[PDB]
């Protein structure tokens, strides 16, 4: 038996996923300063410090 | 037995967080002056300080 098809086919598919990560620091201090002078720990060390 | 399935899917996701932190500190003084000169403390100290 002779039977007709009608072709009509439309398939789609999309994904798609991303990820993201971040960190910062960021600490500075100028060198302590009391009583006119420079402070000064142990014999050689400041108040001081930088990270980034 | 034929069963027709229609495709029609659509998931989304997103997802986000973040965070902050921030601290400063700014004490200045001048070296302090009465009756017409510097005060000293101890022997070789001033009235004043600097801390950033």
């Amino acid at each position: 038996d002779i039977i007709t098809v009608t072709l009509d086919e439309t398939t789609s598919a999309t994904k798609s996923a991303n990820a993201d990560l971040s960190k910062t620091n960021e600490a500075q201090m100028d060198p302590l300063q009391v009583g006119g002078e420079e402070l000064q720990i142990g014999g050689k060390y400041n108040f001081s410090y930088d990270l980034n």
